[PDB]
RNA sequence: AUUCCGGUUGAUCCUGCCGGAGGCCACUGCUAUGGGGGUCCGACUAAGCCAUGCGAGUCAAGGGGGCGUCCCUUCUGGGACGCC
C-alpha cells in the first residue's frame, strides 16, 4: 500500500515529456508488462516509478561496485567515481545501471536512475531433472550470457538449493526473483562490471528461446510477475 | 554450494601464474572435565642389533616300570587308588 500511495503522489507531481510518458499519465498503459515488447524508448524514470514503485525500496536497490578512476592532466590527477548498481522487484523485473560522477553519492544516484531506465523482463520456471515441479523458483532452462571475456551459464536447480553463483551474480538473481540455480563461468569473473553484465544477459536471454505451448505447462513458465 | 575473491596500470580490458578459502593423513607449540563404540599406536629412516621371561602341547582306555596309601591272603603275592 505504501508503494501505492508513492505511485499516486509521483503520478500527481509528474508532467509527461515523452510519448510513453504522456500515454502512461493519460492512462492507456496501466501494467508494466505493456511497456515492453513494443519497441518503445524509456527515457523517463517516472514511468518505472509509477508502474513498478516497489523498485524504490532500499532493500530492492543494491549497489554492486564502486570504482575509483583517474585521468592525467598537466595539473595533476582528475578522480572520478564509477558506480555499478542493480535495481528491480523480486518478481521478474530487474535492471542494471552504471553511473559516473565526481562523488560517490552522485555516481550512486545516476547509477540507480540508469538501472531504472534499463529495467527488463525475465521468465522463470523449473527445468531441473531432480526437481520437476511447476513453480517459478528457478530459470526454466539452461541459458547463456556473455559480456567482455566473461561467459556465464545458468542451469536450473532443485528447490531449497540456494544460488550457487558468485556474490554479485546471486545479488542480481535475488533482485530478479530467482532463488535456485547452478552456475558455470569462464573468463575473468573478478571484473565486476563484465560479470554483472554477463549475468544480466543470461537472464535476458530467457526470452530468446523458442518454446512450444506444452513446455509452459511442463516447466511452470511464468513471464514477469506470477500469480501475485 | 556444479562459487570465488587479492596481486602487472596514472587509470582500463585480457592472457598467465602465485597466494587465500575446504577435506583427509603424518609430525609438532599451547591447552584439557567425563562416558561409550572401533578393524588405531616403531609402516616412512635400520628386513638394524638384542639381556631376561613367556609364545606347542597332549594321550594312563597302546606298553613295561619306580614311588606312596589302603584291603589284605600272608615270605610268595592279588586288587584297587593316586604321583613320577
Ligand atoms: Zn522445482
Amino acid at each position: 500500500q505504501e508503494w501505492k500511495e508513492y505511485a499516486k503522489r509521483v503520478l500527481d507531481e509528474w508532467e509527461p515529456k515523452t510519448k510513453l510518458g504522456m500515454m502512461v499519465k493519460e492512462g492507456q498503459i496501466t501494467d508494466i508488462h505493456e511497456i515492453f515488447r513494443r519497441g518503445y524508448q524509456i527515457k523517463e524514470p517516472e514511468i518505472i516509478d509509477v508502474l513498478l514503485p516497489e523498485v524504490n525500496a532500499r532493500e530492492n536497490q543494491e549497489v554492486l561496485d564502486i570504482a575509483l578512476t583517474v585521468r592525467m592532466t598537466d595539473s595533476g590527477r582528475r578522480v572520478r567515481f564509477r558506480v555499478l548498481a542493480a535495481v528491480g522487484n523480486r518478481d521478474g523485473y530487474v535492471g542494471l545501471g552504471i553511473g559516473h560522477g565526481k562523488e560517490v553519492g552522485i555516481a550512486i544516484r545516476k547509477a540507480i536512475n540508469y538501472a531504472k531506465l534499463n529495467i527488463i523482463e525475465i521468465k522463470r520456471g523449473c527445468g531441473s531433472w531432480e526437481c520437476r515441479c511447476r513453480r517459478p523458483h528457478s530459470v526454466p532452462f539452461a541459458v547463456e550470457g556473455k559480456e567482455g571475456s566473461v561467459r556465464v551459464r545458468l542451469i536450473p536447480g532443485p528447490r531449497g538449493l540456494g544460488l550457487v553463483i558468485g556474490d554479485v551474480g546471486k545479488k542480481i538473481l535475488r533482485l530478479a526473483g530467482v532463488q535456485d540455480v547452478w552456475s558455470q563461468t569462464f573468463g575473468e569473473t573478478r571484473t565486476t562490471v563484465n560479470f554483472a553484465k554477463a549475468v544480466f544477459n543470461a537472464l535476458y536471454n530467457t526470452n530468446r528461446v523458442a518454446i512450444s505451448p506444452e513446455m509452459i505447462e511442463r516447466y511452470g513458465i511464468v513471464v514477469g510477475r506470477a500469480m501475485p
